[PDB]
């Protein structure tokens, strides 16, 4: 398994930042504070196991379609079902969302990573592309919602590059996948792990710094 | 398979509502009105995916009970886990409900739909039913609370109308449950399609045209 | 099975509790008090459906690990799953835990639990340890923010016994693990399920009782 080395790194990387984001976090009084370190060290703490059981192997499967027997890292799912909520929650309660917006954006997120969860263990290879569809198109809710539904200055000069880093990152995911693996299997498994987990690790560990140290 | 005709036509009736009640939600303001449209158009949301499924052909399992191989739509599950809390907590939420109440509604809810999916899954034809007995039980609870645990006239005409057509819809699933293929094998699977088709289709986007017109 | 005895006990004492517990909690006015009756009856409800699962055979998986095809009882980290979370919130709520601690012991809990389901499952014996040690360790972060995170009298002395009611008996749980029929077969599944089954009732029933007699 050639990926491992990257699985690897992104174990250790999101353990490097998990127990770092622990540290900065001891001492944190202010209830609000508090709220953003609990939701931000649990990301990549969460991220962390899911890279090891991928690493390990434990998070791993094989979804007979187009003719292969195709490796499919489900624990991508798992790590992003409950991760994926979280960040829109630094954000939302970044914004003083109402909790009406908080739901659409929780709701709506679970269902992108529901249907990519339903895509990626597709054994129709067509059907797969329908379900990435769906995914793509509560993603773009997301991105709408951050744009169009979301003031001192400080949270929102912080709010917009947090945003910023949030509209472009997720809007790889899909073309990774579409490339990788998952998809078209234009890109081998080994560059797609690459390029997954320089995002994860950019849209964990990079959006915590930005927002732990603002 | 000929319920595919009900799983198409529920696919798109839960696609229609979905849609519809985000349009009919562009332009809210209100916190509490957004909400209710949170709720709302989640539900038939997450029930087209699942239809959508099902449909496919994704979330279809066979179970050997009763010398039998007896295909079962697990994906119904997956569906109510979500979409049932949140139409409690449409009820909930207007008849402001103590977090109290929610918790237990919200959890016994849960139990519920649980107990009915151990039941589906269930290898030994005869223990089957102890689930469902169970899960009916669990039932009877939010019908409990529903009528016992919970005034502006405007809520309270809402609330009594919404809360007789979730006692009457959500007292047939279990009949059908009985009577279909997840229980007695009395009703073929075609017409309990049909049934749930007609009852889900009903309890959400029935259920949420009365709600978000309110 | 040998073992059935210890969870047709298991169950039966977990169904008493349930209902005892519904009893004592027909009458209650107060929001907050509906709110430690709600957590409480709904941990041993859960347990109790997980418990009867195990007994009819349901939540029972073998493992191929060791050389070995080990019977599993996956059903117990369903249960944990959720009742574990509870039982920190009625702590948290007891004590009013910010909402940041209440996040962090909650997000630290599913951590918990995920890492022990994959170490249980896990096919290579020797990574069963590192789930394990990751486990063990969200557990050391549990303990700490219950001692050195966490006031009326009246709280606090319930809190203090509450507290240690927790810290010793969820110590216990992986001592088990490790040293039973997950781990490293040095107890036979038998004595593993009584000492599970002790543990619950009395993690569950025995500290409800204390709870909501205060
Ligand atoms: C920490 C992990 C993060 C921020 C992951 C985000 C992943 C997505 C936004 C992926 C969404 C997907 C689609 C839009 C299409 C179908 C495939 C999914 C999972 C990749
Ligand atoms: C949108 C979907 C809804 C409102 C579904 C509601 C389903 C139930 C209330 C079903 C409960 C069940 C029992 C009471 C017994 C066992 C079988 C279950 C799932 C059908
Ligand atoms: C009602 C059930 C309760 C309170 C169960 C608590 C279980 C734990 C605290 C177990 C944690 C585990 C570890 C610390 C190591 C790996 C095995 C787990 C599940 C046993």
């Amino acid at each position: 398994r050639p990926e491992w080395i990257w699985l690897a790194l992104g174990t250790a990387l999101m353990g490097l930042g998990t127990l770092y984001f622990l540290v900065k976090g001891m001492g944190v009084s202010d209830p609000d504070a508090k709220k953003f370190y609990a939701i931000t060290t649990l990301v990549p703490a969460i991220a962390f196991t899911m890279y090891l059981s991928m690493l390990l192997g434990y998070g791993l499967t094989m979804v007979p379609f187009g003719g292969e027997q195709n490796p499919i890292y489900w624990a991508r799912y798992a790590d992003w079902l409950f991760t994926t909520p979280l960040l829109l929650l630094d954000l939302a309660l970044l914004v003083d969302a109402d909790q009406g917006t908080i739901l659409a954006l929780v709701g709506a997120d679970g269902i992108m990573i529901g249907t990519g969860l339903v895509g990626a263990l597709t054994k129709v290879y067509s059907y797969r592309f329908v379900w990435w569809a769906i995914s793509t198109a509560a993603m773009l809710y997301i991105l709408y919602v951050l744009f169009f539904g979301f003031m001192r200055p400080e949270v929102a000069s912080t709010f917009k590059v947090l945003r910023n880093v949030t509209v472009v990152l997720w809007s790889a995911y899909p073309v990774v996948w579409l490339i990788g693996s998952e998809g078209a299997g234009i890109v081998p498994l080994n560059i797609e792990t690459l390029l997954f987990m320089v995002l994860d690790v950019s849209a964990k560990v990079g959006f915590g710094l930005i927002l732990l140290r603002s």
